[PDB]
């Protein structure tokens, strides 16, 4: 009947009201999102006179399990000194409250999709494409500091927010699904869209993860749709294969989970397209205006600057891990002088 | 529309299929219970020609590394050579399927709930009673063995198994809410009914929280009903001044929520239907003099239950009655 | 040959060099101590402008690993903003230097040993061992936070340093051998005179451990000598038992080694095993005595010095015996220990 | 004064008597080693009729901890049910006694280090080296299985261990200083000789440093002399820099130990700072003496060392000595090497 004294649902999500002041500190605004984890509340520090995001975790042992292994990543990137730490969203302070751990962050503007969205879906120019990419890139090598190697494990356009609507700085948000490279058990991992093959496949997976899912969300950005809109792991596969063909046999020999979609030839399941046929190429509109032509002219537009651009995603989006580009070496593609 | 290639439901749980069977070996036939880490299904291992439990944890990280604590603990249990362990039910082994943790258990009757439903919630024999408390006290100093010190967490009717409907032997089940003894991390624990003064009092605690829920079950078993069925936190509290008085000044002294409950006076008195403190006597209860809970042991039996209860419910969790000593208590002999 | 590229030696200790400088900040000038961990050293931070102690840690992997806990429990009391905490020798910073971690402490005078040492082993007044008293019964109400439940596992005079050599403040240091209450992991734990009879017994211990050698470490201050001065685990047991009788037959009826020691009788009762070594009846060396309480103090050497009445004796001895409680469930704990009358 | 109720020392060592029998069971025979972990002794299991070696950890807490890590990893090993696991010295068992801990080994004969004394430092012929390297490598693809990922770290003849004269059989032992792959915590790992570039740079590393430590054993075990008697680890550098060359700029460019061994020019290209053999002049080519008869000329006209056989180990060593940790030959691949055609 009553949970939490009253304060939660049987969801053991704590009931938000608009008006509260959680520790008589946190006046609670309205509501950011929703997760598995718990909810994210805009909420106005009386102490600071600021704004932050409330993170308030789940009253469940799971949950709150889960939540104190974020902290302790984030309190981990903050002992370090580099200017890089800075795209990684700022955990200010935790503290218990009415049974929930409450994560409080800086608080930025929106997530990369409601930018999505406020285009209507029809993505943004190339130049902003190229600024988020080189900021991606940097935080992505902060991550790989080797006393970090930690693994976001679920970059997506909702997670990655952009400060102030009138500037490209962006930081990287939620790192409740990551892990550091020294502890991988779990093997089902990543948001679908931007599930890279190593993990459909079941094979050996690192950090090169998030640069193919960089490599999607970045396509994502400049076409305004996802890249690989699968509606479930086979779907995936296959909408990845239209644009980037078989994978090589060498991979597809060692994966466990190869004959799921494979026979090297593919498996049959409203017909996709043939392998490689759904070209970046064209997706990207190269020498045909960018996406739907839209582009055309538009200056930093040029087919000079949109080869770059496919021969960086096409870098991110290498089948085989080990050769897939890396963070140091992406931020010196030419796509960024 | 689809999660987990149709595998799963919205809250990522299996979609328990009754008649299926998972890699030519274990034959699905219903589901047990549900619950937060997932499901419990009745299951026929072919190859091993047993049934089984199987408990299929959601397909969600956090729920996957709180199974995975489940394990460890219940694999640390496995290596010990005592017969004690044998009152803790038996993970067999774990295995990944179709992206769930599944744990394998030994298959166990009914939970001490669905025995308390069976009498009609009128409570078992002291005979009965006096069994289940020997095992379960047994199964707690087994978890007090120092390299293990597993605090169970939740024990309660339901997460204590019933082995043969024609048999006395229980088993306790379920560690997904279990830790080891450490500095403190979680301090909203316990099912409420169950619930130990210093969890609520926001203390320090140990295991001896099981040992207080213990003597909540031992007495429920024998009159049916709940102890402190308290419906909120305050509602529990009072409900358990009720029976055992107001707690002693010095644990409120240093109970960082006693204000919750209590109020101190210039010279400890409780906060605002309740009976006054103490006035609701676990003699009256057990109906020690007059037969038993309502009107049916002798009465030497009965007063040497109480005073067995009363030790599990010493406010104090550092003189509250040990495994050990509990096991020496003449309520045994 | 070469160590470490000639910095370590054969031990991969490393060579300290009295002027040298770290880092452009830290001014090294001499050697503090030495243990099985690495050494400590006496430094000049030209940052702080402030003399530091550098816990110049092996440059092996076991002592790395060991010294890695130990950073962890101090930046986790750290986070507490309790006064409390003062009690505690504080860590300022940690570093890697040459393949050495080095923890950064706040530089105290000499530890508890030295000032025995100082008296030539007749103890300090019992007017100062009080304030040592009411402030170690307080560091151990810090290590009690739950969030903490921290047991240091090795409290001894070494162990606790004066802060100012004409102040009376001590504080605790060298978290090394600590633990968080848990699990047990270690057996062979505190210094053998300081070491419990939990631990001797071979039983589960907690944090009552502390308290246990807390109560042997406040008579010793007073009267200058070791109250159980065991030269091995048989005599150690002997000699506690000479003050505090056999220990309840309810500890030994559980303890994994009792049997080291006692003899369970064919009358059920607990007696000392024979030593392969002669000893007073258990229980017949009494507190009482040893500390002189109705004839001066400490072979008499308190008579007629202020606050040595009696009356302070009592008080003294009443919490000692708290403290030298058999039962680590009924031993005093440090919020009680300081509410004591000895304290009012 | 008196350590442990006089069991131990005073470097808080198990005191070994031979002949004492524990817990009616281990009877102690004699001494096999000892490191800074404690000791290893010979001892003869009475109720399973069976002799073992039993690692006696050091009785301090830093030692234990240590040991236990280790207990973890090995009981990691246990668990996969293969033929692989046979190339890792297998841990029976373990216990305390007297605050010891006890790890109870099945038991070897003698080290690599032993067998190349009795070569006279000469070396074993490349025949004998093909085997142990096949063997070396199937270790390290077990350890390389990705539920695993442990890296030795410690890899050197004295912790490769024969399993009888007459068996041909090596496996490998002490997993004391091992670790799972993971986050970076220790940058000072692996014996001098052995130790791999990236780490002498400080860069990341992972289980690659493992096969360049098998890449410098394997060319000592047919050579009989350390590949890089490194003294210090300028000296080290140095004397890789003599066989192997400059390091790739790329390397260098992104080490931040680089600075200790080599200098940038103006022209953005890497030298060696301020002794040695020019880089690069000191040929394994001439320290295999592929077209001699092998080391000093000993294997001239003998079965299995033709000029195409000393071409194919140069080629397997040289992949496994590749400065490069991302494109250095890993286990499975080294194993379809044509040197073991
Ligand atoms: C007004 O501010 C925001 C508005 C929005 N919304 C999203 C919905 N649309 C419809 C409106 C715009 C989205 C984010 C923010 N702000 C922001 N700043 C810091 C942290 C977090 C945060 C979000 N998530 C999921 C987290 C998970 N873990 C930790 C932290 C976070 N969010
Ligand atoms: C037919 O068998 C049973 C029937 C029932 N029900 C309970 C409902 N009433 C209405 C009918 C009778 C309940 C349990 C069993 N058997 C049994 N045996 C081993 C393990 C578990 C088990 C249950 N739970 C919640 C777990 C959580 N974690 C691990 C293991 C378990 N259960
Ligand atoms: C001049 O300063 C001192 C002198 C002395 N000596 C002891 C010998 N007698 C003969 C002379 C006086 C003893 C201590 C100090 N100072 C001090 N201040 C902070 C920390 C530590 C420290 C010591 N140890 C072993 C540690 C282990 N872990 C962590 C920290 C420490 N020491
Ligand atoms: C008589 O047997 C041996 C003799 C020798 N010696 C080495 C000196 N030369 C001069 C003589 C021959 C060397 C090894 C063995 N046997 C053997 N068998 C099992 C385990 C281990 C073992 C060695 N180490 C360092 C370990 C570290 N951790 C765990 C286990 C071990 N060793």
């Amino acid at each position: 009947k009553v949970y939490n004294d009253g304060y939660d649902d049987d969801n053991y999500d704590y009931i938000v009201k608009n008006g509260e002041k959680w520790m008589d500190r946190y006046e609670i605004d309205s509501l950011i999102g929703k997760g598995s984890f718990g909810q994210v509340v805009k909420a106005y520090d009386r102490v600071e006179q600021e704004w932050v995001a409330i993170k308030i975790i789940k009253n469940k042992k799971a949950f709150l399990n889960q939540a104190q292994i974020e902290v302790r990543l984030l309190e981990l990137m903050n002992k370090h000194d580099t200017e890089m730490k800075y795209y990684i969203v700022h955990l200010k302070r935790h503290f218990m409250f009415r049974n929930h751990l409450c994560l409080v962050f800086e608080m930025l503007s929106y997530n990369l999709y409601d930018l999505l969205r406020n285009t209507n879906f029809r993505g943004v120019s190339l130049n902003l494409t190229r600024k988020f990419a080189q900021q991606m890139c940097t935080a992505l090598l902060f991550l790989a500091t080797p006393e970090l190697s930690i693994i976001h494990c679920d970059l997506k356009p909702e997670n990655i927010l952009l400060c102030n609507p009138k500037r490209s700085a962006i930081k990287i948000v939620d790192f409740g699904s990551s892990c550091q490279l020294g502890q991988r058990i779990y093997q089902y991992i990543q948001s679908r869209f931007y599930r890279s093959p190593e993990v459909l496949l079941g094979m050996p997976y690192d950090l090169a993860i998030d640069m193919w899912s960089l490599g999607c969300i970045l396509v994502e950005m400049h076409t305004g749709e996802p890249l690989f809109s699968g509606a479930n792991e086979v779907d995936q596969m296959n909408k990845i294969v239209e644009v980037l063909g078989i994978p090589p046999a060498h991979i597809l020999d060692q994966a466990p989970k190869a004959r799921k979609f494979f026979e090297w030839n593919l498996k049959k399941t409203r017909e996709y397209k043939p392998p490689g046929t759904r070209k970046l190429h064209n997706i990207l509109g190269v020498e045909t205006g960018g996406p739907g032509g839209r582009r055309a002219g538009e200056s930093g537009h040029t087919v000079a600057d949109y080869l770059k651009f496919k021969d960086l995603i096409l870098r991110m989006l290498d089948y085989d891990p080990k050769t897939r580009i890396q963070p140091y070496y992406a931020l010196q593609h030419s796509f960024f002088k």
